[PDB]
């Protein structure tokens, strides 16, 4: 579309033609002076009442430049206005399914859907708080950490100033906090981010906090720390606690590559799976050339280690790696699933995700692409977790209440955004987006169709699962790969 | 637009209606199952040849999910394909004016336009390298720093391993480097980013590098460091060199607020300027309530300080603040302009911007909004600089070769992207975007219309300018504010 005799108003206002494409709105002056306005630069666009000299169209740009045009005919202006609105629309959460999806729930039924999972009852299920552990108001208003829940559990020995200090020495402020307590063995699973152990940076409160966790364990005074090496493969620190300054720690390599290597691996997987005109030999060659199986295999190994450190040689473990939200979330969860029967329940698996990913800020919006954020901040970290829980159902066909159907359906709604549960990257924004009042919860939806997901071969009711890994047993999940491309 | 009897292909493929809006492409199943595809989620969209059973339309999403549709009529499919292409277009540099603008230059004339400004001749103009300073291949392949030029100048005393170490202790790797040398006084202006002085983190190579700069000064062994306080107003460090570990340093507060306070200030300025139906009293009340004048006043003060430390008490200065690209760029430039006559030349002012902002990675694409990046990463930091150079022309109407016209025209093409000079955030991407082969240079364009920009009241040819500041002398730039809104 093209409009002639248009005026770009200026009190210091020449006439020209105004062109409109899908890329930009271009104004060519009577002389030749071209003014370009890329649609993705428009902040706002108004259209004031028609005057004796034309229809005014004001455009506000993202660099604070306001442009004023006079389009001769209202008809022409009206088409430019309506198409500038369509072409200047930016990525929003309110555009997602969850905000429009309404299954005739008279609001009261919706509020009860969010109150279904109460983590204050999950921690109380594990006997927390007790004399060893307590709750801290440290995040009551998201003060100490942003990507952490409002309610946090720390040792009853460790006090308020110890917490404030540690958070300042840990990446993103994700300080050592209780991820799971074992009532019977009195051992703990703690989660955090890497410490900023730059050159010879020392933080007393952090040293004292790790000391508090070991001292909270009345059976083993030796603690474990899970991370990546050689030379850390995940600026102000090599992210390792200095063993000379933390004289009560043991280190173990997880060997699990970063989110960029995960996304890359999956590309070659879906690139092999998605393609046809292949051979059985060539398909699996390319399938293993992706090293995707090697990735999930090394994920499980970290869970197998963490469970063995709690079960065999009773000792509290600290999982952090780097940012403590991707691989730390994977291990903390998979580990806790191997040692607790309740998390193998349908409702127990919902409370597990709700705690370890939803409340403890997993970046779903960033890793799953809920908006138009960074392509590099996108990886299948919760897909890898579910594939690990699948291998466990294939390993132990009686230990889990649910089957392959429950996992695939959880994997469906994360990629569908029908429910406001995995919307955002942390619990602070989830509350800011008013999801508990604007959307609907997935968990009570699956708590209706239980029958289909239910494993009939399941043993009604308390031991620790021992999954094996020898490269051979680990094999491809065809029903997973099918969800990305249905061919 | 709405298409009936559409098939969403699945080998595990039901029929339904396919709706298309400006926000999303929605598929409603025969049952009720809705599948949402937000246009800003589409990566690719192909349309293979028409079959006896319909026109196949494959959509690849940003979460690696591939969707396959069969639209009954090719006509209907063709309209959906063409509109999905228009609605899935993402922000690109190639969309900007500079890539399309072609003023009939037979390419040879374009290559000579980039070779116009040679910084290897600017540093050689200042007698660098000499026995005190030298060039380092440390960034020959952008190894040591990303937001820094390929060519860097460091003391001839300081060696290659000293540089590698310092870069690891400085934020973004922006280590102490020569920003300007004073041949006659033998004093230096050095630029860097804040050090990561976390808790008690010490870096020997950094301590030795600052020592090398003072030792390179044969007149004063005392050095200066310019930054922000109280408690730093700009995680792993309070960004201050520890004076007990750098026992040859003096600190001075710049008092210049961060980019968020700059952008906010300008909003209230343009909000007052842009509005009408006011009063003379109310306009300036709101104009000063923005505190924009207080901002440019405190910017100049830092330049006035830096020039006084070089001129009065001969001593090398280190400007860094935090990231050393916004306020550090402002001060390093404004300061060097006050003490050197050559930068007050029309060509000399071009080489000044080329060095201090273009080569030393100022974030033009981020602060000016060249794409659709973060709204919070947008501030008028180079606009504030030009407003300071204006107050200097108003202060000294004979000291500068150019006038108000040259500044406003430089301010025009930064917001016009007609020339590939301020495209990007650093010199590494400028080379990656192949700007020297795909676009055209601004500097030789202004080196044609010199006549209009030229100050006729200018003194043909070597002292240091003394600008005064007492709140009163500083007053509003109406011709600046007019460029944002021409009312």
């Amino acid at each position: 579309i093209r409009t002639t005799k248009v005026e770009q108003v200026k009190l210091l206002s020449l006439t020209g033609t105004l062109y409109l494409t899908a890329t930009h709105l271009l104004f060519i002056d009577s002389h030749q002076k071209e003014t370009w306005i890329l649609h993705h630069h428009i902040a706002s666009v108004e259209k004031l009442a028609l005057t004796t000299s034309g229809c005014p169209l004001v455009i506000q740009c993202k660099n604070f430049r306001t442009v004023h045009f006079i389009v001769p005919r209202e008809r022409d202006c009206h088409d430019i206005y309506n198409s500038l609105l369509q072409l200047s629309k930016q990525a929003k959460y309110e555009d997602l399914y969850a905000f429009s999806y309404n299954p005739k729930q008279n609001d009261s039924e919706r509020l009860q859907g969010w109150q279904l999972i109460d983590l204050a009852e999950e921690y109380k299920r594990m006997g927390v708080p007790n004399s060893h552990w307590q709750l801290s108001d440290a995040n009551r208003d998201y003060k100490i950490c942003e990507t952490y829940p409002r309610e946090l559990y720390v040792p009853r020995i460790a006090s308020k100033p110890i917490i404030v200090g540690s958070s300042k020495f840990r990446s993103k402020g994700r300080f050592p906090v209780l991820s799971y307590y074992h009532q019977d063995k009195e051992a703990a699973i703690c989660r955090c981010s890497q410490p900023l152990s730059g050159f010879s940076a020392r933080c007393l409160e952090d040293e004292h906090l790790l000391q508090a966790i070991s001292k909270a364990n009345p059976v083993n005074r030796y603690m474990y720390v899970m991370d990546t090496r050689p030379k850390l493969n995940a600026a102000a620190g090599k992210g390792y606690e200095n063993e000379d300054n933390y004289s009560n720690i043991r280190f173990q390599f997880v060997g699990i590559e970063n989110i960029h290597v995960m996304r890359s691996s999956l590309q070659k997987l879906l690139e092999v799976n998605g393609t046809k005109g292949l051979s059985v030999n060539d398909f699996y060659s390319g399938l293993e050339s992706s090293g995707w199986l090697r990735h999930i295999k090394a994920v499980m190994d970290a869970a197998v280690f963490l469970a063995k450190a709690i079960t065999v040689e009773n000792a509290s473990v600290l999982v952090h790696c780097s940012d403590g939200w991707d691989r730390t979330s994977q291990v903390c969860s998979l580990g806790s699933l191997l040692l607790d029967s309740y998390y193998r329940t349908i409702k127990g698996f919902m409370v597990l995700i709700e705690k370890d990913w939803i409340s403890f800020g997993h970046k779903f919006s960033e890793r799953c692409g809920q908006l138009d954020g960074d392509p590099k901040e996108v990886s299948p970290v919760f897909t890898q977790f579910l594939e690990c829980v699948w291998h466990l159902t294939e390993q132990f066909p009686q230990a889990f209440e649910f089957s392959e159907a429950f996992l695939l359906q959880i994997h469906e709604h994360i990629h569908s955004c029908q429910f406001g549960n995995f919307l955002g990257n942390c619990q602070k924004e989830r509350e800011e987006l008013k999801l508990k009042e604007k959307t609907y919860s997935l968990w009570p939806f699956l708590l209706e169709d239980q029958k289909k997901y239910l494993n009939p071969l399941y043993s009604s009711e308390f031991t620790v699962l021992e999954p094996n890994t020898v490269s051979f047993n680990f094999k491809f999940w065809r029903n997973m790969y099918h969800q990305f491309d249905r061919t």
